RNA sequence: UGGGAAAUGCUACGCGGUAGUAGCAUGCUAGGAGCAG
C-alpha cells in the first residue's frame, strides 16, 4: 500500500493522509462485494442512510424518519476519537464477517474462508510503504 | 315497355409512406467542476 500526502482545506494543522492500493485488490473486491454496496446505495429509509440525497427534500425525509414514535424524544450525537487508527481489528474481522452472510449458495465454506483471509492480508494488517521503504 | 358500366378532371375526407422543421421526455457516453466522510 502506498501512502501519500493529501492537498486540501482544513482548520487545523494536522496532517492528512491517502492511501492508494495495488489493482488486483481493487479488481477481486469489486467482484465480490459490488452488489450488495449497490443495494445498500438503492435502499430509502432505513437506519443506514449512504446514498441519500440531501437535495430535493431527501433531508427533511431522513428527519422524520428517524424522529419515528418516541414518547418523549430527545437527540444524543458522540464522536469517535481517531476511530481509523485505533479500531481493535476483531471488530474489523466481525465487520468483514457480516457483509459476507449474504453469500449463502454462491460460495462454498473454504472459498468463504480464503475470501476473508485475501482480506486480512491486503487491507487489515500488511506492508505499508511510506517515504522511500516498507 | 316505370331496367345503366368504364376509362378524365375537381373537391372533400381518412390512411400510409417519404422528406424536412419544431417541441417534449428519457437513455448512454464523454468532459469539466463543487460538497461530504
Ligand atoms: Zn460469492
Amino acid at each position: 500500500t502506498q501512502m501519500n500526502l493529501k492537498y486540501a482545506i482544513s482548520a487545523k494543522n494536522r496532517a492528512r493522509t491517502v492511501a492508494g492500493v495495488s489493482i488486483c485488490s481493487t479488481m477481486t473486491n469489486r467482484q465480490f462485494h459490488q452488489k450488495l454496496l449497490k443495494s445498500i446505495a438503492a435502499t430509502r429509509g432505513a437506519t443506514v442512510v449512504i446514498g441519500t440525497s440531501k437535495f430535493y427534500g431527501g433531508w427533511h425525509n431522513m428527519l422524520k424518519t428517524v424522529y419515528s414514535d418516541v414518547e418523549n424524544p430527545h437527540l444524543m450525537g458522540w464522536d469517535y476519537p481517531k476511530c481509523d487508527r485505533a479500531m481493535p481489528n476483531m471488530l474489523r474481522i466481525m465487520a468483514s464477517l457480516v457483509l459476507a452472510r449474504k453469500h449463502t449458495t454462491c460460495c462454498s465454506l473454504s472459498h468463504r474462508f480464503y475470501r476473508l483471509a485475501n482480506e486480512c492480508a491486503q487491507v487489515l494488517s500488511e506492508m505499508v510503504m511510506c517515504g522511500g521503504s516498507l
